């Protein structure tokens, strides 16, 4: 079992370079619109309290240099939507894939194509944490890299990257420009709140371990939903809901292990640790595979 | 720190479906040749001891069905090189990238594009282990999926997937049909040999840790190459060579921790969100991404 990303080709044919002033970062070129973080128009003295409406009104089309490979794209118009800037260009992208824009919830996973200067650098799998941050691998200039899923050759864009937080994690927006969580595109004192382990995902991963070869962690016990939550919250696990129990139903039915029986196994794993053993290759309980990801990989 | 694969677009464009009789798997379409495991001409009845030159002599061009997307490719010739089948087609691939066929060394990493029915399904990062297996994620029908590295628009293909071993690990060939490891494309009882941990990659990953926040494992001490290799033998770690040390040079500079200083640390032994010593990042992997 691997954390597997989606093949990135459909997104690669969309990545461009956007330069405004002395600042360069990445854009996403779909049809005749280039999307990028609006903070590309921030100046070095703007960074603490920029007024983006005032910064924008002072720009004309030619202040924005867009490059797709070696080809320069002529920007013919521009507007702002929440925290993303939309640059209208004279050419529709011939490589535009079937796509849609989605806003995802905590626990959801997606692939990230890390890019620099509009050129793709690497692809990895990621997840939206309950504190609305991303535990990414981003260097300076990665802004405008996007996160996505691919389902039936339609690309679901769910994340555009904006900034790094003090603890090394990352904040960004959906493709309508609205931030995940309470962060702002502003040099400021903001920090990610406390984060929880994603209980529904850990349970999905235990079922995946059963689907493959391992039953060593099961036990003969069961538990009520409330007792499970009272224990698991003592380890900073996210409370399990009735929705999460319904969601695990198909894996439960597939393996023959009731959801609350699997909850009993998890309670014990938290109590004992793994005692030198491994589950699917890991000595930690993994929480970035969803019930959907499990069914896909098997 | 994340396990990250190369962008896969240049390779996605080369994947086709190959059917011979009742069997289907994936092929690599470069210029006007499709590459795939020769065991696609095996049938269910003769899995135990195929005679491949015989099965191929009895074959004709029309025995092979090649589909690139929804376009059927007309096969105009067939040929075998070691354990890979080469199907000549009448159309060069307009999406062929700059490429080379390369053969990698144990401890080197590559990206894998897992496919089913010629269709790219996912991408992930792998390492060639010292027992010449791959700890991959491959379902039935993944045969024909390739591994690769990219070096400024040139795709170096290093792996084609053939089969799974009973421990759940995987065996394949380079693109010239030469197996990695003592494995045969036969329904036989073969197993992976004992697997050592890749010591130079573990050290590289510790340097990646120091480069980020994690510094707690460092110490004031140093070991000798020989005293460490004595501990390495105990714990089934690959012995460390002067070549491994020289290759970690750049990272030893960037941190001020000499290899034998880090080796003292590694002797004593969460470090990057892991409670295992990770050994599938090369020195080069660490320098990239960082
Ligand atoms: C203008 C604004 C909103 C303050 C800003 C400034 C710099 C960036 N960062 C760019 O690298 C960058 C910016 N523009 C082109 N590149 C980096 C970044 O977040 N440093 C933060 C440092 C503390 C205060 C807030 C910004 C970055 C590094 C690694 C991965 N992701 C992003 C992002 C946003
Ligand atoms: C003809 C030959 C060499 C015996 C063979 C037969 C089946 C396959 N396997 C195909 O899935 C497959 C084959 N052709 C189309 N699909 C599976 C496989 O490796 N081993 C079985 C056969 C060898 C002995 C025991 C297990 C497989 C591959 C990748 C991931 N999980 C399972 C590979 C090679």
């Amino acid at each position: 079992f691997r954390k597997m990303a989606f093949p990135s080709g459909k997104v690669e044919g969309c990545m461009v370079q956007v330069t405004c002033g002395t600042t360069t970062l990445n854009g996403l070129w779909l049809d005749d619109v280039v999307y990028c973080p609006r903070h590309v128009i921030c100046t070095s003295e703007d960074m603490l309290n920029p007024n983006y409406e005032d910064l924008l009104i002072r720009k004309s089309n030619h202040n924005f240099l867009v490059q797709a490979g070696n080809v320069q794209l002529r920007v013919i118009g521009h507007s702002m939507q929440n925290c993303v800037l939309k640059l209208k260009v004279d050419t529709a992208n011939p490589k535009t894939p079937k796509y849609k824009f989605v806003r995802i919830q905590p626990g959801q996973t997606f692939s990230v194509l890390a890019c620099y200067n509009g050129s793709p650098s690497g692809v990895y799998q990621c997840a939206m944490r309950h504190n609305f941050t991303i535990k990414g691998s981003f260097l300076n200039g990665s802004c405008g890299s996007v996160g996505f899923n691919i389902d039936y050759d339609c690309v679901s864009f769910c994340y555009m990257h904006h900034m790094e937080l003090p603890t090394g994690v990352h904040a960004g927006t959906d493709l309508e420009g609205n931030f995940y969580g309470p962060f702002v595109d502003r040099q400021t004192a903001q920090a990610a709140g406390t984060d929880t382990t994603i209980t529904v995902n850990v349970l999905a991963w235990l079922y995946a371990a059963v689907i493959n070869g391992d039953r060593w962690f099961l036990n003969r016990f069961t538990t009520t939903l409330n007792d499970f939550n009272l224990v698991a919250m003592k380890y900073n696990y996210e409370p399990l809901t009735q929705d999460h129990v319904d969601i695990l139903g198909p894996l439960s039915a597939q393996t023959g292990i009731a959801v609350l029986d699997m909850c009993a196994s998890l309670k014990e794993l938290l109590q004992n640790g793994m005692n030198g053993r491994t589950i699917l290759g890991s000595a930690l309980l993994e929480d970035e595979f969803t019930p959907f990801d499990v069914v896909r990989q098997c």
